């Protein structure tokens, strides 16, 4: 079904926000592995994996409207190099990628591309989970301590 | 461990590689999808994770050997437009590979970097297991002709 | 038990045929499988496991009648190139085969040896039965088409 | 996909190694068999199935390599006429294979064919603990003397 | 059925000579017994109600023709007085009955009796069976000495 | 079978490593133990078992080739006061070890000993396993601080 | 708790005795095991196994009374080149184990540490188990000659 071109850019722009994220998501959870951070690296591979369901959506919904994806071109990536940048960096990526969304959104809504509108809203309520997480780990990490922090890391829940 | 610098270069070359594929396999396999092409889905998308895996490792065995791994560099992807062009696309991708893993498994020998000889000895057997496939399926293409080969791709097996 | 010279020679030369058999079937087997063709894979590798239980009832028969297993000396092989040419030559295996075991069933017999006959005739079913199913096989070829048959040879049944 | 030609040629040659053992183990199985011999025949039986599996891998390798597989040439078999001849037999069999892949592994080494050698290396290991296995009982016999170690061959294990 | 008078007299003579078996194995497994040759009884004891079941098939099957079973004539036991001679005994009480079985049988096709000859293949086939363990065993108290042998049947296998 | 002699060296030194590391490492336990830090007691225990099983290997390894495996000889302990001290004592015997490892892995290709080369490769993929464990936990004490160290190391996981 | 320095000692002492039962009786098993005669590997390596529970429980009460394993000085080795010899050194070290135990026993008594003395005479009564059987090998070995004692261990108990 030939969908609106500017919904596909859209959509495309988004499956780009995605793809940094799956990359650098994944990064950050192996290096919280190594570092013995278990709890962390569980979280954001499962955060990595969130962001794949999220791409293969984009990528699906843009093959269906007859557009092509583009998993070619690749975002700025921002790599920490210790927890609280790492986590920081995460939630800076997100809170963009929550931008794009709210206008993506707003413009399916004025063209009648409901469908598509409706799976970016889930996909926006993931994010601010996402984002809730992250605000809530930043937090702990300034009221209990970055040694109290990490310590509480080297366990899987529960 | 401090590993041998060269070999940290390979396994973020062999990483590069992985990426690629990850994402032209990926689309590939949504693209038969849409095309109804449910057996090449289940394959091309399984292929994608096996992919996916391997990049897994690499990006470990880099973070354990004190380098820093690479997602942020992309590759050439090359996505075909009908079936045996996307086939011969993942053919050639695949012959690439092979060939930057058996010099990096020359070169890790020569350091005595045996466990990450190891570890790409298997990922080439995987990479093979997977040419053999491709190569076949092209020659189904050409023997039993392409309306016959789509045919057979429209219900999954078993 | 002393057996009959004669018997005891039949039999070296029927172990003969099935030594040819399980070598010839066995490789057309891995090269259908090579090919993708799975159920003829299936079929095929089954017949070579079937041949060896016939050499196997073969080889111990001659061992209790007292003789010399000949697994020394092993004849013409006849691969084929194609999937016809590979079955047609099957065919003629199993068929000069056929003629033998007939000849040696009717020796067996005017020296009393009736339990080698009635190994040998339960054997003769076993050949019939693949007869049977070769020219079957060979038939369909000709009237779906070399492209709906090889199309319906690459899935496994059931 | 094109193999190494003198790669194609060592795994032909292993193979013929394996087709003699195969015979060679069948046969002094079943003469274990009919003599009563009962352990003998299950361990020999069971070697023979082994090297079956050997020939199989053998064989898909080099049709995966786009070789053709050489069933039709049979080396000689060296069958024995008592026991300890036959193990004998077995041994110096295995140990001019050891031989032969040892010399197809380091070749397959220089010319980077990692899988081929990969798929050797499990082969020797699985026939030097046929060599153990061997050598083992050759002592035995010596050891307790031959009809003590007869005796200890009537009963299957366990 | 009004059946040819002289199967009928082939059927009752076979008839005498499982007579005949069934006493001697019967009586050579008890001694066996009571020399606590536990293995040896349970396989003499076994053979004579293999013998038994014999002798019900030509019983049921001369009465069937219409004849008369003849249980009243035993003929000669032959009781051997240690193992060797006992064993020996029952393998030329076996040899003379193959005899006796193969006559018969190709008497039966020659008036076409073929069910009376399908019957006494099946027992010929049991008898060789018995022959074989005979064999067997004759040559294992040869290759292993008596003593040895003895200790080998005073458990019950397995 | 006659191995090489200086393969059997090399074993032999190996397992020397292995014997000091089973040492070591039991000790260390039994002493996190003691002071009541149950998840070191369980990891450096499992280690020191780790350790008796690659020792366990060098042995029958040595004995198939023929030599004479050495157990007399034992290698400088280096047992630490304080978590720390053990922990890096544990590392550096380990690296020490594995260098080791690496020259014998060498050596063993360039005489064809390959199956004495891959139980080599195994062991080393496990050591570099602890390796990456210890400079984990060496990490973490630094991060958390020494207090926080302790204190999660009271309780086994999970 | 801080523990009579003698009885440290002691312990240590004992210790030293089971550090080299452990190593020897390892090396006895796997000579055992090589030679194929399964009954006397599982026995001795279990018996290597209890020597290093005895180990266990002197480190840990030594640990508790405050003093020093040693596992750094290891005695004298006595490995045999036949059974016999074999189990005569062993049986010969089991003897001056127990003569050291006897001492240390009575020494704890007397300064009470009735604690350290009851596991000691649990560690002796286990040692009178391992005497008791290995002084019945040596008596079967004379009693039904050694070609019988060598056969009777080549499948393993039950
Ligand atoms: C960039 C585009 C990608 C897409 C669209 C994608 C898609 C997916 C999907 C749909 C899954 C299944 C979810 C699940 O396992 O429950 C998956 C799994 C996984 N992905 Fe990705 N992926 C991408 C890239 C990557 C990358 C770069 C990595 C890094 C190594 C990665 C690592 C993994 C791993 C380890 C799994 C689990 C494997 C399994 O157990 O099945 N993926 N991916
Ligand atoms: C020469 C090339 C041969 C090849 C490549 C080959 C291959 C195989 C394979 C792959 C199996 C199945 C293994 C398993 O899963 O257990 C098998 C089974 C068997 N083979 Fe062969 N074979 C060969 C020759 C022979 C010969 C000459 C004999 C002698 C009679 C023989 C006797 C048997 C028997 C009795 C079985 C088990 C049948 C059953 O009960 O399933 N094979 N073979
Ligand atoms: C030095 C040469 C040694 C060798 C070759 C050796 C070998 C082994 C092996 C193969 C196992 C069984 C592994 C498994 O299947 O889990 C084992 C278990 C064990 N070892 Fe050792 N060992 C040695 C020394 C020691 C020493 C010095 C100690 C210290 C006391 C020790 C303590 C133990 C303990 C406590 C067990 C487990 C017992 C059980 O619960 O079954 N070992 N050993």
């Amino acid at each position: 079904m030939k969908g609106d071109t500017k919904v596909i850019n859209y959509l495309n722009k988004l499956l780009g926000n995605e793809l940094v994220a799956i990359n650098q998501y994944f990064l950050h959870a192996r290096m919280f592995k190594n570092w013995g951070l278990k709890r962390l690296n569980d979280v954001e591979y499962h955060e990595s994996i969130d962001e794949m369901k999220h791409a293969d959506r984009y990528i699906e919904r843009i093959l269906f409207l007859e557009g092509l994806p583009n998993l070619q071109d690749l975002g700025k990536l921002n790599i920490g190099e210790d927890v609280e940048e790492m986590l920081r960096s995460d939630l800076a990526l997100e809170l963009d990628g929550a931008k794009n969304l709210r206008e993506a959104i707003g413009y399916a809504d004025s063209v009648h591309d409901y469908v598509s509108r409706d799976m970016m809203i889930e996909i926006l309520r993931d994010e601010e989970g996402h984002i809730d997480w992250l605000e809530t780990e930043l937090d702990l990490i300034q009221k209990m301590g970055l040694q109290n922090y990490l310590q509480a890391q080297i366990r899987e829940e529960g």
